[PDB]
């Protein structure tokens, strides 16, 4: 559930959800258009498209048990879209800690009309 993941993220980038991560780019927390601006939002564009392999699942609301082996990112096994939510959760934390280094605020509160086109899961 969004709970899971904001925590996930503070853990593994030292940046809290909101406002970091929450209103970045083209995909950070809407989704919806455009083409990635950077890395960072590259890794909220799959994180979109992982979501959406799950249509039946909640990933916003269903919470997930997830625990860490030494500085690894480990989900619990639960309900089967609680499995797959949460290893959609964990790809997204690893990659935003994979492009800290390029994070840019200017990206933040990016706003909409400054997305434009379809790209494709
Ligand atoms: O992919 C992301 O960076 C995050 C993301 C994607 C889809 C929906 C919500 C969020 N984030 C989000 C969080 Cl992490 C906490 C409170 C409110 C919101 Cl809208």
């Amino acid at each position: 559930s969004l709970l899971e993941f904001g925590k996930m993220i503070l853990e593994e980038t030292g940046k809290l959800a909101i406002p970091s991560y929450s209103s970045y780019g083209c995909y950070c927390g809407w989704g919806g258009k455009g083409t990635p601006k950077d890395a960072t939002d590259r890794c909220c564009f799959v994180h979109d498209c992982c979501y959406g392999n799950l249509p039946d699942c909640n990933p916003k609301s269903d919470r997930y048990k997830y625990k860490r082996v030494n500085g690894a990112i480990v989900c619990e096994k639960g309900t089967s879209c609680e499995n797959r939510i949460c290893e959609c959760d964990k790809a997204a934390a690893i990659c935003f800690r994979q492009n800290l280094n390029t994070y840019s605020k200017k990206y933040m509160l990016y706003p909409d009309f400054l997305c434009k086109g379809e790209l494709k899961c």
